[PDB]
C-alpha cells in the first residue's frame, strides 16, 4: 500500500469539523473577496472568474508551461484558465470546452485583456472530442471521490484522452490521483514519450493529491509523488496553521491585437 493510499484513508476518517480545518492547512490561497464583490455587481473587466486563473498563473510565472499559440482548455469551467491565458503575449487564440449543465460549471462571459481571442463552448464532453492542433494543451478535469479505485480510473481515463492532443506542445495537464501504482506506470511511459514533470501546486488544498503534469520540467515521479503524501500526513499531525494569503490577480481589460 501506497503513503497516498494511507492519507486517503485517513481523510475519510476526518469529521467535518476536521476535514474543513484539515483542507485550507498551510496551504497557500488568495484573496477573493473583492473579485467576488464584483462579479456579483456584473462586473466584467479585472476580475478572474474563479481561484482557477490564479493556479494556472503559478505554474506560467515559472516557466513550467509556456502558453504559445492556439490553446486548448480541457474542462474550462467559468473559464478562469482561459481567460488568464488570452493576455499573455504569446497566445493567439484560446478554445475552451467544458460539460456545463446540472452539476457542472458554466461560462462566465468576460471583457478582460484579451477576451476577444476566446471562445468557451459548453455541452463539450471531453470524453467524445476528436483532438485538435494546437500548441498548448491545457487540461483540469478530475473529480473527487471518497474512492481511491474511482479516483484512478477517472484519472487514467484523463490521461488517455488527452495524448492524442499532444504533439510536441505546451502543456498543464491535471492528475487527480496520481499515487496509485497504475496511475504511476501510466505517467512514466508518457514522460518518456513527452517529457515533462508533475509539480503540486502550493494553492492546491490538502483535501487533495492533484498534482500537474507540465511540459517544462524534468524529475523522478516516484519521488516527487511521495514527497505530497508524506507532506499531506504530516498536515494532519498539526493543529491548523493558517492559510498564506497572496493577491489575487489583475486581468485586466480591452482586447488584444
Ligand atoms: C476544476 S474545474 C476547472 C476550473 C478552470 N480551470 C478555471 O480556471 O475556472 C474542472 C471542470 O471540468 C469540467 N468537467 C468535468 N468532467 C468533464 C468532462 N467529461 N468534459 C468536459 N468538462 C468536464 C467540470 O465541470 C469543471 O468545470
Amino acid at each position: 500500500e501506497t503513503l497516498g493510499e494511507k492519507w486517503k484513508k485517513k481523510l475519510n476518517q476526518l469529521s467535518r469539523k476536521e476535514f474543513d480545518l484539515y483542507k485550507k492547512s498551510g496551504i497557500t490561497e488568495v484573496d477573493r473577496t473583492e473579485a467576488k464583490e464584483g462579479l456579483k455587481r456584473g462586473e466584467t473587466t479585472h476580475h478572474a472568474v474563479s481561484r482557477g486563473s490564479a493556479k494556472l498563473q503559478w505554474f506560467v510565472e515559472r516557466n513550467m508551461v509556456i502558453p504559445e499559440g492556439r490553446v486548448i482548455d480541457l474542462g474550462c469551467g467559468r473559464g478562469g484558465w482561459s481567460y488568464y491565458c488570452a493576455g499573455l503575449k504569446k497566445v493567439t487564440e484560446v478554445r475552451g470546452y467544458t460539460k456545463g449543465g446540472p452539476g457542472h460549471e458554466e461560462p462566465v462571459p468576460m471583457s478582460t485583456y484579451g477576451w476577444n481571442i476566446v471562445k468557451l463552448m459548453s455541452g463539450k464532453d471531453v470524453f467524445y472530442l476528436p483532438p485538435e492542433k494546437c500548441d498548448t494543451l491545457l487540461c483540469d478535469i478530475g473529480e473527487s471521490s471518497p474512492s481511491p479505485t474511482v479516483e484512478e480510473s477517472r484519472t487514467i481515463r484523463v490521461l488517455k484522452m488527452v495524448e492524442p492532443w499532444l504533439k510536441n506542445n505546451q502543456f498543464c495537464i491535471k492528475v487527480l490521483n496520481p499515487y496509485m501504482p497504475t496511475v504511476i506506470e501510466h505517467l512514466e511511459r508518457l514522460q518518456r514519450k513527452h517529457g515533462g514533470m508533475l509539480v503540486r501546486n502550493p494553492l492546491s488544498r490538502n483535501s487533495t493529491h492533484e498534482m500537474y503534469w507540465i511540459s517544462n520540467g524534468t524529475g523522478n515521479i516516484v519521488s516527487s509523488v511521495n514527497m505530497v503524501s508524506r507532506l499531506l500526513l504530516n498536515r494532519f499531525t498539526m493543529t491548523h496553521r493558517r492559510p498564506t494569503i497572496e493577491k489575487d490577480v489583475d486581468l485586466g481589460a480591452g482586447t488584444r491585437h
